[PDB]
């Protein structure tokens, strides 16, 4: 169980290379599967659920190597069944099913079990496909689909925004018959990379990135080199870093206008923007950010996976900021173990009121959400003393060697294996 070992206070400053983001990667490489011709996606971060999916399109007689990029060749895929020993660590193995189904007319994926019913993340892939003209078998533990001949493009509207179904629905009827319409489709950045690579392949796709997708199906796709686009949250993550240490930082390989809603905010926080075509730089020019007001809600709006981060920087700002978290509804633990660390905050329902405080201390500090133990990090980045951060294979598995970054801006960092 390894640990960061952080020990501040530190200013952050420097370059950081953005890297690629792993739930665009996710559903590219998935995509794959239905391309003929051999394909090259460049910028794949290097992390666990990337080595997952690789070896489970291995399993389905994929070709795959990889370096920065990950080449593939789907032109024999022959088993069309992703077994539990390949999928149960990682829930994005659901988008195996939709492109099996289209271009080889059946599929079928293992699903973990669970008491709980209604409402399950699986549930609108199944019924998506179903709209498409599949059949579909379920038994507890998996679910089975086949299509007698192609997938038939259906109107369908999403009772609830969702980016899985939303990739299953997309990439499935870019080989089905007909014209699919997608109503309420979610608008992430990752949906929008998802359909380009799909177009670059040959589909026929537009309104990605709106709430509206139309899909025209064609008879089969070919393969070619997308590039994957940059991780919006990671980004926001480094630019947080630096806005809340009094530094300077310039993000590269970034895609500014994905996180707009995120720049408005460390604006209003008072720091000192400029962005170019693939980067963004900051500067607080010393200075300590002001508190600002935050509501999360969907894109294009700010992101419920920058709150955490932007919670630590209302915490450590100057004057009084309330974070409003409107996508889930348990999403404060960071907030216990920053009051550890010094900080003032109330909890009221879904929202922190946040009393900022010049300097926090350090503490021995953990938190299971990837964000939150992430700011847990940065936190001990600023605090007097040292700060350990358990159980970071959390942040392993979401963000390509943070420690490696931080460093490199300043800080002083360690892992440690165990204690
Ligand atoms: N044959 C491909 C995989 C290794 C790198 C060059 C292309
Ligand atoms: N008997 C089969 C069910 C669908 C995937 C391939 C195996």
């Amino acid at each position: 169980m390894d640990k960061f070992r952080v020990q501040g206070p530190t200013r952050l400053q420097g370059e950081v290379t953005i890297s690629g983001a792993k739930n665009a990667a996710l559903p590219i490489l998935f995509a794959a599967l239905l391309a003929e011709e051999p394909v090259e996606i460049q910028n794949v971060p290097k992390l666990k659920d990337i080595d997952t999916t690789m070896k489970l399109l291995t399993q389905l007689g994929t070709k795959v190597e990889r370096x920065g990029s990950v080449w593939i060749d789907a032109s024999n895929v022959n088993n069309f069944s992703a077994p539990y020993d390949l999928v149960k660590t990682m829930r994005a193995s659901i988008w195996a099913l939709g492109p099996l189904v289209a271009r080889f007319g059946q599929g079928q994926v293992s699903l973990p079990g669970g008491c709980a019913i209604g409402a399950r993340p699986v549930d609108l892939h199944i019924f998506g496909l179903e709209k498409l003209g599949a059949e579909i078998k379920l038994e507890e533990g998996y679910v089975k689909a086949s299509v007698n001949g192609r997938l038939k493009g259906a109107h369908i509207v999403m009772d609830k925004v969702s980016v899985g179904a939303t990739v299953t629905i997309m990439s499935a009827a870019t080989l089905a018959e007909g014209t699919t319409i997608i109503e309420n489709a979610a608008r992430e950045p990752e949906i929008v990379d998802t359909a380009n690579f799909l177009v670059a392949l040959g589909a026929k796709i537009s309104g990605q990135g709106t709430d509206r997708i139309t899909i025209e199906g064609v008879e089969r796709l070919g393969g070619g080199v997308y590039r994957v686009l940059p991780d919006r949250i990671e980004t926001g993550t480094f630019l947080v870093a630096a806005a809340i240490s009094g530094g300077k930082i310039v993000c590269r390989n970034a895609q500014p206008d994905t996180l707009d809603a995120v720049l408005a905010k460390l604006r209003e926080a008072g720091a000192d923007i400029e962005t170019g075509e693939d980067w963004i730089s900051l500067d607080m020019h010393g200075k300590r950010p002001k508190a600002v007001t935050v509501r999360t809600a969907p894109h294009p709006a700010f992101p419920t996976d920058m709150q955490a981060q932007f919670t630590l920087l209302n915490l450590v700002a100057e004057g009084t900021g309330v974070i409003t978290e409107t996508i889930f509804e348990n999403r404060f633990m960071h907030v216990p173990e920053l009051i550890r660390m010094g900080a003032h905050a109330e909890i009221e329902s879904n929202t922190v009121i946040c009393h900022g405080v010049e300097k926090l201390s350090g503490a021995q500090v953990m938190a299971t959400d990837l964000r939150a133990s992430a700011s847990l990090v940065l936190a001990g980045c600023i605090a007097e003393g040292t700060t350990v951060v358990d159980r970071i294979y959390h942040i392993d598995r979401g963000y390509e060697r943070i420690e490696d970054k931080l460093r490199a801006l300043g800080a002083n960092i360690e892992r440690v294996k165990g204690e």
